[PDB]
């Protein structure tokens, strides 16, 4: 694995990451107090499957509960104590050690925007009236106020003033803690619409400057005020701007929006397809996550924006053969039987030398999506839901078949 920032200083850790999302939404219910144990036991398999990194659940304990029903998953944590619903502090250290020992960098989900302010038994107790909270200031709506330079979570009563020096420092120090005893190789920042992107740059500079990061900005143009340039911008432009200011890769919700609403041909309009390498190399691509996708267990998980099963193989073939940095969802890989297919695609990606900045060209004249990808070692031809007959119709050189699945709806050839 190679380290390094992008030419623009963006923390894509060499551009060669292949990431596993290491949980689904219902883990705390399906494997009570046992997930870190499971990850420890699976560390060698995860490495053998070809992942360079794993996105871990939020490590800060969360004993919240609401009624659909949920709670405890990490996104309404009450303090930084690691003895939460995924396992104990000791078990987390064992899992992170096993994953790192196997060559899988450990990326923690971190949630700076808010905390479970009302939880009665916690280590972090911030009073009102000192500027620590969004609602220490007038709060007329879901947009920045004088105590919170980003959006708010629901009603905002639990949003922290992350720009207050004490609160900034609290998170800075906890990121350093995670990088030390918990072996962090980077971070996934939750709800990045909730606080300034420049604060993510600062936190990473202070506590993990050479690590990998990714921000979750899931916010469409119509969610911005009519006078904001983003209101008339593309999904790509919105997430790219965040990445520029955080100096962090960003989840490719532009690609996800095309996968949900467009045709397969239109998947070329994700951030990861952009002809400018400074744009596509900051995209972190995915098929589904714990919010968008199903999960095993109660209510099928959240399934806010799930990709239908007739496109899952196509979507994994696209993200695993293309630029940007791909993320594989736990349940596709290890619950629902796509593992062998995904393993094969990961090997294709590695053997071809595809990285986040590899060139990708899209070809006209066929149905579906037809792309040529320039890896450092091989050129790939990728044909998804297409009437393309063979790679010589669209590329020079000698090719052999690498993938042929779903009655030819997924085909990949390599030079
Ligand atoms: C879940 C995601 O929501 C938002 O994305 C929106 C997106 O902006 C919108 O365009 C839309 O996108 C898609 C949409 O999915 C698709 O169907 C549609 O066709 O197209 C849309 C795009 O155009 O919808 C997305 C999902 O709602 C955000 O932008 C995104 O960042 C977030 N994902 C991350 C954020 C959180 C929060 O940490 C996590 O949420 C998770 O953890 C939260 C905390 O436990 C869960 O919240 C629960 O617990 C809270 C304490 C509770 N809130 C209490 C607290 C307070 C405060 O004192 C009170 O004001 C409330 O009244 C009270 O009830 C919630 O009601 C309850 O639902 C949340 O449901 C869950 O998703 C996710 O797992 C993480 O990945
Ligand atoms: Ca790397
Ligand atoms: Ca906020």
């Amino acid at each position: 694995d190679q380290a390094g920032k992008s030419p623009a200083g963006v923390r894509y850790h060499g551009g060669d990451e292949i990431i596993l999302q290491g949980f689904h939404w219902n883990v705390v219910r399906e494997a009570p107090n046992d997930w870190y144990n499971i990850l420890r036991q699976q560390a060698s398999t995860i490495a053998a499957d070809g992942f360079s990194a794993i996105w871990m659940p939020v490590p800060w304990r969360d004993f919240s509960s609401w009624t659909k029903s949920g709670g405890g998953e990490g996104y309404f944590w009450h303090d930084f104590n690691k003895n939460g619903r995924y396992g104990s502090d000791a078990q987390l250290r064992q899992a992170a050690g096993a994953l790192g020992g196997a060559g899988v960098k450990v990326l923690y989900d971190v949630v700076p925007n808010h905390m479970n302010r009302g939880y009665p038994d916690k280590e972090i107790n911030l009073p009102a009236g000192q500027g620590f909270w969004r609602n220490d200031c007038a709060d007329p709506g879901n947009y920045p106020n004088d105590c919170d330079d980003g959006d708010r979570f629901i009603g905002g009563e639990s949003d922290l003033n992350t720009g207050h020096p004490q609160i900034y420092g609290m998170f800075r120090d906890e990121l350093a803690n995670l990088r030390s005893g918990y072996g962090a190789g980077g971070f996934r920042f939750d709800f990045v619409r909730g606080y300034a992107p420049e604060r993510v740059d600062s936190w990473m500079s202070d506590s993990a400057d050479s690590s990998f990061c990714v921000g979750e900005l899931w916010k469409g143009p119509s969610e911005y005020p009519s006078w904001d340039w983003r209101n008339t911008a593309s999904w790509q432009q919105i997430i790219k701007d965040w990445s520029d200011r955080a100096k962090c890769p960003v989840f490719d919700f532009a690609l996800k929006e095309r996968m949900q609403n467009g045709s397969v041909a239109d998947w070329k309009h994700g951030l990861n397809g952009n002809p400018d390498p400074r744009w596509r190399e900051v995209a972190v691509t995915f098929v589904d996550n714990h919010d968008t996708g199903y999960s095993p267990g109660q209510n099928g998980g959240q399934h806010h924006w799930a990709l239908q099963d007739g496109l899952i193989r196509q979507a994994y073939a696209y993200i695993l053969t293309s630029p940007g940095t791909p993320v594989v969802y736990w349940s596709h890989m290890y619950d629902w039987g796509y593992g062998d297919f995904i393993r094969q695609l990961i090997q294709v990606r590695r053997t071809a030398g595809v990285r986040a900045d590899s060139a990708i060209s899209f070809h006209s004249g066929y149905s579906g999506l037809v792309a040529t990808v320039s890896g450092s070692q091989q050129t790939l031809v990728v044909a998804l839901n297409s009437d393309l007959a063979n790679p010589g119709q669209v590329a020079s050189g000698s090719f052999s078949e690498a993938v042929n699945a779903s009655n030819g709806q997924v085909r990949v050839w390599r030079s």
